[PDB]
DNA sequence: TGTTGTAAACAATACA
DNA sequence: ATGTATTGTTTACAAC
């Protein structure tokens, strides 16, 4: 299993959009990812830094509180209802190697 | 009375350096801190988490288990040999 | 040029 | 009160 064509971005909305409600915890998008491209091994520590970087740079991934009857560890994270469309649309589009 | 230039790893090389077997526990590091450098005061608590923090992350800070003389607060931390010349020299480097 | 990949510095927060 | 892991923000620079 190797390295997917997608940036982490595209990894991020795809595994987000892909869960339940449409919101997941940092340790949920580890697990999509690493469940759906075994490339990314959970004991490698660099794409997850990798994430949790696009997570806080790009303006369109928002942070959710936990509810407080819920006190897990970090918050949920979810697209941006603008911008929504727009990155699920190329979300799966593959991009020319690298 | 305002925050030094530097980072909390200096002001722990700087509290072990300064302490006479050359080593000391969270609770010297952290005594020995606000009283050279008033800001941080025992009361905002945020500086001494970092402190912990700094102090399990850096393997430039070893843990050296501690016997009895107190059964009640925890071990001695001291500088890694190997880089300790190193960081002491660095310890003041204001940035 | 504008975007994406990596690494790392540095904290905040959770919690054993 | 001690000590460690995760979660999050932000810079700096390389690769595309
Ligand atoms: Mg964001
Ligand atoms: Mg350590």
């Amino acid at each position: 299993d190797s390295k997917p064509p997608y940036s982490y971005a595209q990894l991020i909305v795809q595994a987000i959009t892909m869960a339940p409600d449409k919101q997941l915890t940092l340790n949920g998008i580890y697990t999509h990812i690493t469940k759906n491209y075994p490339y990314y091994r959970t004991a490698d520590k660099g794409w997850q830094n990798s994430i949790r970087h696009n997570l806080s740079l790009n303006r369109y991934f928002i942070k959710v509180p936990r509810s407080q009857e819920e006190p897990g560890k970090g918050s949920f994270w979810r697209i941006d209802p603008a911008s929504e469309s727009k990155l699920i649309e190329q979300a799966f589009r593959k991009r020319r190697p690298r």
